[PDB]
């Protein structure tokens, strides 16, 4: 039951890699999972639903290793803080790049895949904020911009620059170069006057 | 020949107002336009080479007002400098939010939408670069990050953030404050040690 349905996951990360969700067939994510075609539909309605379902995994990894990042009292300088926070995006969505891609372009045809994206960076803006506002609490931090409003921009920068990056668009920050890039504009942001 | 062109794309953006271009057909584009099918075919082959034509324009409307603000010298504080700058482009695809939102939605599905876009980023962040340049040639700039890496994810910041602020998307910064918030991380990020 379970190694049916993570074979048609790992079918369809693979293929992903070569070629869009729109060229890649239910007859393809059956055939590379070593089953039907009837077989596949009892794990999933449409192909679509396989890359939500694969979104979900990714997003989620991301998700509980800031948690545990968050949970320990673990930070050196502020600019060490931010930057290991901010690697662990880096990681997660660098590590399954053909996932993040497809994530991206199925936003503006999928409800589903839109609301997925927003729950998640909700929750980072609203922890991002936090942690600002408790720099400002004990004086390391100026109180210039709405937190939230601040911690908005810097997250929404993040996921184009990162995104950009992975994908080898033009424009784009060479990946080599990208957390340098965010992690200077986060700290002079948060700490400047 | 030209008022029958200028009515199919007047049209075009006052459909996209209401709904997407997928629920828009050819049908609907000849009817507001007062021409037939066939006459439509005439001028554009599809509905997509109108959307296309539509972001042509706002997107050479941005560039005409950057290049009109560039020849002046007019620049008071370096801050209103670029808040003046960045209010071009606020305002031209703040007036035009349908095209706006069309145009991001097209560029996963359209070759051609992506090249229009790519070749306008790379020329507004080029320009935005050899500013840096020239603020840290005169010594009120310091020598941080490379100019066209931190040029770079400004610009993808502010893509993301404007049309996430006109879309009205969750998370989004408010319309209302997206000018202060951008402004803020600008001048940080460039003068900041």
């Amino acid at each position: 039951g379970d190694d049916r349905e993570l074979a048609i996951l790992a079918t369809a990360e693979n293929l992903l890699e070569d070629r869009p969700l729109a060229d890649i067939s239910v007859d393809d994510l059956a055939k590379g999972a070593g089953i039907s075609r009837p077989t596949f539909y009892f794990y999933f309605p449409s192909k679509e639903a396989v890359l939500l379902t694969l979104l979900d995994r990714v997003v989620n990894q991301a998700d509980m290793a800031l948690q545990t990042l968050a949970e320990n009292p673990a930070d050196t300088d502020r600019e060490n803080m931010w930057r290991t926070g901010i690697n662990v995006f880096f990681e997660t969505f660098g590590s399954h790049k053909a996932v993040t891609r497809a994530g991206q372009a199925a936003r503006a045809t999928s409800v589903e895949v839109a609301e997925l994206w927003s729950t998640f960076m909700q929750k980072w803006i609203a922890y991002t904020a936090a942690v600002i506002d408790a720099e400002r609490d004990r004086g390391a931090a100026p109180r210039t911009l709405p937190a939230h409003e601040l911690a908005t921009a810097l997250n929404l920068m993040n996921e184009r620059t990162l995104f950009a990056s992975f994908a080898g668009e033009q424009p784009s920050v060479p990946e080599a170069r990208v957390l340098d890039t965010l992690v200077h504009i986060w700290v002079t942001s948060i700490y400047g006057e």
